[PDB]
């Protein structure tokens, strides 16, 4: 049974906050994950998002495939597009109009979400606003728990590049049941919601077990431990989201937090879930907190752009980045800055 915490609406740095932050860190260090309670509005917005997802996935494939953009990676991903994995996905990135200064300047990955309809748009936006409020609480508590200035992480996540995978896993249709293989998240923080079907498994930290640093070119965590215990089944539970660290938190904490390996098993019926990714600003760089004079950085926008180009080399978004040399804007943004 996972540990469950109730986050305060505001985090100020009081004693209850520091104690809670330490408890969250301890729960990640023991279990790799914990649950946070949702109130009735957070829960309602979660359920309405799931419902919009189910309705959209019932639309014809020709329509679903049209919900794509050559400016942003937001939009529909057919099954097998992300060993290929089985879910269909609608990716929600920051929803920027063509009038936004970054979109006008052609920054890679910046553009308007190709929403299937307004009802879906409103459900996802209000859900992601609540998820973001929780992500900020969590990052202030984590900072306090490490005896860091309260805004250590949230200073990096102002206008952060938050995004969400709106997932539908098919039922099992053969002996194969690997929905998503074992891997770690490449970003900062993951907040996850699911329906009552069941399928998410996570790996807690294991004493004496070597973990790769998945942000490095020569170390990949993908596929590791897939067929070896321990894997904790994240039991569907009403009134909670789950929370686990990604690669960037492992990097910034020097391994005091480990990026939680996770995988999804196909069930005997379809399964809906939403994986929310709370991130630094596209222009922000993560850095090691506990190792001064370390020069390593993770420029988040470069990190995100490279990952999606590699995952989707043939998507129209990737093609336009190549045709228009949009990666050049990433280099230009760093010029004349202190790094
Ligand atoms: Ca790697
Ligand atoms: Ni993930």
């Amino acid at each position: 049974n996972l540990q469950t915490f109730e986050l305060p609406t505001e985090v100020t740095g009081c004693a209850a906050d520091i104690s809670l932050g330490r408890a969250l860190i301890q729960a990640w260090q023991k279990d790799g994950i914990f649950q946070i309670k949702t109130d009735s509005e957070q829960d309602r917005k979660t359920q309405e998002a799931m419902a919009a997802s189910k309705q959209f996935c019932k639309e014809p494939l020709t329509f679903k495939s049209s919900c794509v953009s050559d400016l942003t990676y937001s939009g529909y991903v057919a099954s097998g597009e992300e060993k290929p994995d089985f879910p269909e996905i609608f990716t929600v990135c920051k929803d920027l109009s063509v009038g936004d200064q970054r979109v006008k300047a052609g920054w890679p990955c910046h553009g308007p979400v190709p929403w299937p309809n307004n009802t879906y748009q409103k459900s996802m936006k209000t859900f992601m606003e609540e998820l973001g409020l929780a992500g900020e609480r969590l990052l202030k508590l984590t900072a306090l728990g490490f005896e860091l200035p309260i805004n250590t992480f949230t200073d990096l996540t102002r206008d952060g590049w938050h995004h969400m995978a709106v997932l539908r896993f098919p039922p099992q249709t053969s002996t194969l049941s690997r929905g998503i293989g074992a891997h770690t998240d490449y970003g900062l923080l993951v907040i996850a919601a699911q329906d009552d079907v069941g399928g998410l498994y996570i790996r807690p930290p294991v004493e004496g077990e070597k973990r790769n640093r998945n942000w490095l070119p020569g170390e990949s965590s993908a596929g590791m431990f897939e067929h070896d215990e321990p894997w904790t089944f994240v039991t569907p539970t009403p009134g909670v989201w789950t929370v686990f660290p990604g690669d960037i938190l492992q990097f910034m904490t020097g391994g005091q937090l480990l990026s939680t390996p996770h995988k999804v098993k196909l069930n005997t019926r379809e399964r809906f879930a939403c994986a929310y990714f709370h991130e630094p600003n596209f222009e922000a760089s993560a850095y090691p907190l506990f190792e001064p004079s370390a020069n390593e950085r993770i420029h988040y926008g470069e990190h995100f752009t490279n990952m999606f180009m590699r995952c989707y080399p043939d998507r129209i978004t990737t093609q336009r980045i190549n045709k228009e040399n949009r990666l050049a804007h990433l280099e230009d943004l760093k010029k004349y800055s202190d790094t």
